[PDB]
């Protein structure tokens, strides 16, 4: 079955309207999902239903939405109201044209530009942002 | 494959013992799982094992459990100790009678009734609560 | 027809976790298939089928903390997660490939600055919460 994991380990900055980049690829199965390391783009090449999860650790309160083909997905936006705490969201979407593109967009954090942290809680390097996604139809 | 995504976008209030309602259906596939918009009832019509995940953003610390037919699911209860911080949990469970109902119940938050926040961290509307569930066996 | 491998384990205690130690889970949830096993009271998820697994963990501690998923004693790439807020969930979803069997998945205090971490089974409410948990399934 189709599965993809991507994550970032950097203190990248994301401005309103831009996407989270992922510098590393985890395990990828199947051929429906792909992703070029260093980009925020996740290419989807099979119609049907997908379930995506996102985690993002920033130094400020933030608001981020999953976006499909540049448009926010219904139920795809999550925010945190506490600094230095996780922003996490799981949501499903239907791909009706291929290739589609899934991104994670700074959908208007109040603070404006958001800077991620790969250092929270410990002295070792964290995943600062990640998406885990699989097809369910 | 049986999958369901429902989510809410409101600042609803939830009393101790009441369920979180979901105003919006995301993708649902299969015959096992369903939900009527506006309710907090996810109805499960096929026996087997299910993996449910919930997310909830509230204006203060809270405690919620997934319940099945009115009974807390073992491992279905999660709390957070920070206002405007996400209460997220993932729990698997077995359905031995059908149809059965899955709810997300205020159970039992210290502050009493819990009001959600659909506006944390940004200027657009967030998912204030949601469930992602699929059948594994 | 239904050979999905799936396991859910969770803990309901205020366990103390020294730097380098693993989160233990006192309770087994549903387990399907043959690949995955866990002896309660341990933090060891044993994996006896080669392939690719997705592991999600949740952890509720009284201080900010940094934990990593580890396989056979080595931190998994993309498996380390930290939060900067006390009494705030540490939540991470990562996927890894098991290249030898048996392999042991653990979740380890991979050096929170505060040192020994103590979980909370009581945040938010008057009932007992899941203070730590892992849900894992096989995708490849």
């Amino acid at each position: 079955t189709n599965y993809l994991y991507v994550f970032d380990t950097t203190n990248q900055s994301i401005a309103v309207g831009s996407s989270v980049t992922f510098n590393t690829n985890g395990p990828i199965t199947g051929t429906a999902l792909s992703h070029i390391t260093g980009t925020g783009n996740i290419i989807i090449n099979t119609l049907g239903t997908y379930v995506a999860e996102f985690q993002l650790q920033a130094s400020r309160e933030n608001q981020f939405s999953l976006e499909l083909n540049g448009t926010p997905i219904p139920g795809g936006r999550f925010g945190t109201g506490s600094p230095h705490s996780i922003n996490q969201g799981t949501a499903a979407f239907t791909v009706t044209v291929v290739p589609s593109t899934l991104t994670l967009i700074n959908n208007t954090s109040s603070a404006g530009t958001i800077t991620l942290s790969n250092s929270d809680g410990g002295s070792l390097t964290n995943v600062s942002a990640s998406i885990s996604i699989f097809q369910v139809g």
